[PDB]
């Protein structure tokens, strides 16, 4: 049936927790040319998909223009990954099957200069900094 | 008689449809130096002007400063091209004879650093992404 | 006596008229490193100071931080130059003896990365574009 | 006990006074790769810590993501340094033990592209410009 692509807001990123970086390469290969690194989600446990399976099997993305300078990235997340991410997530199950996040002027120019052509993309686990635990517990 | 240069707003760009990229080269030649790629218009069918005719015959542009950091690009569109674009357009005939679009801080610095001197410019057809059709139909 | 550095706003830049570009070089020499090109003023006639005299004799600038990311450029304009600019100006005599203009996030990073050290600076005349005269007369 | 990381706002930077630049290097070494230079504090006297002691002994920082594009830098300042900075500060003792400052879109991309990994960081004294004294005294 019909759906809507819901927005993955910034609140899903919590300072002090490890992060899942969405890394995108465009026209070339290994940092060959245009790319984007995007803090995607704050997590409790690091993501580690099954041996066999590829991220491409559960994750599909589409970089699209949203104006003369801004760009959005659309997401289609498979149940397995949706379930996975929601259990790792620091923020209460924010992930859905159809999403998108807005890029800023700076991030968008890279997408635009590559005519939105995605070569490869992955989700990398980024550890916490020296004040990480102190930061998240020292709320107001 | 007198006219006004009307603004080509972002609403004319619809995520999920193919796009017409406005590509601009400045002082050098083939990406020799400063350049700009600008999502110009969302289209149903790709643009493909007549054999002979050159884009320069129907299209004239002028990059001008609009402040100490922002720049605007002015357009003068010939009837043939105005008619063409309006029929391809996803958004209801937004194109007029005299227009202009605002560049953002990021895009403007390139224009400024080349003292607004346009060497060449074209309109390229950009295809749709993997979720393209699903994106435009999955409205709210 | 006491004064205030007044702001040189964007309204002094009028699309369609020739411009005076404020060019700044920082730590190195000929585009050796960090630099800034800033549309400074819209003019009717191009600036052309006396044979002998140097711009440095009438113009003094100071790049200063205004926050953790924004920077301002302060100006001290000599009577001769103040008088000159005000007569060339498209906007009604906006120039004063003590001024400053705000840089945007993008422009500021270059100033910041050079620790505000100005090596050289000049005012260059920038001609008008192909639609220049039509642009300024085709007001609303 | 519990605390909050207070924000080091821009008001602590006063145009016309010397500055303390927070310089950060990320994954590589000597400007090897990603870095950040941040106007940190306006001071009356330049900072000059004891012979032996290292800045790392009184200062600890943590670069953390705060959204899909913005980043914050968290600080933990030791009493010695807190006392030092507050006496040099042009703005009335703004420094506290636990702080953080927001980075802008432009500054954040560098932090993000290095996955927030800090290699080294220091506080450099930046002198005043040619109109420095005139600027701070020529208030409104
Ligand atoms: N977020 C970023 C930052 C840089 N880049 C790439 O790095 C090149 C150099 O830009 P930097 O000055 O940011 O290192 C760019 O022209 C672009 O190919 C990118 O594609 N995405
Ligand atoms: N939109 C853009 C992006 C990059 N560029 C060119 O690419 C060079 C490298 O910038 P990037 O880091 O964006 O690749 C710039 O100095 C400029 O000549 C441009 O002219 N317009
Ligand atoms: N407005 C600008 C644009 C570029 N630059 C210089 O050009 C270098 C390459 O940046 P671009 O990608 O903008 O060409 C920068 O690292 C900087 O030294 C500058 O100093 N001021
Ligand atoms: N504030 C800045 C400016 C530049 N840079 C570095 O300088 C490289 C070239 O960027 P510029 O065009 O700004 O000189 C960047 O790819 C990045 O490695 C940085 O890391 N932080």
């Amino acid at each position: 049936s019909k759906h809507s692509y819901v927005e993955l807001k910034d609140k899903v990123i919590v300072p002090g927790w490890p992060t899942l970086m969405l890394e995108i390469d465009f026209v070339g290969g290994t940092s060959r040319n245009q790319f984007l690194n995007i803090p995607f989600l704050s997590v409790k446990e690091p993501l580690q998909l099954p041996r066999e399976k590829k991220l491409t099997d559960y994750f599909t993305i589409d970089v699209e223009p949203a104006g003369h300078s801004l760009v959005n990235i659309y997401f289609q997340i498979d149940d397995f990954l949706l379930l996975t991410l929601n259990s790792l997530s620091v923020y209460k199950d924010p992930i859905r099957k159809y999403m998108f996040l807005r890029l800023n002027k700076e991030q968008s120019k890279h997408a635009i200069n590559a005519a939105f052509n995605v070569f490869s993309y992955r989700l990398r686990n980024i550890g916490v900094g020296p004040l990480g635990p102190d930061i998240r517990s020292s709320g107001p």
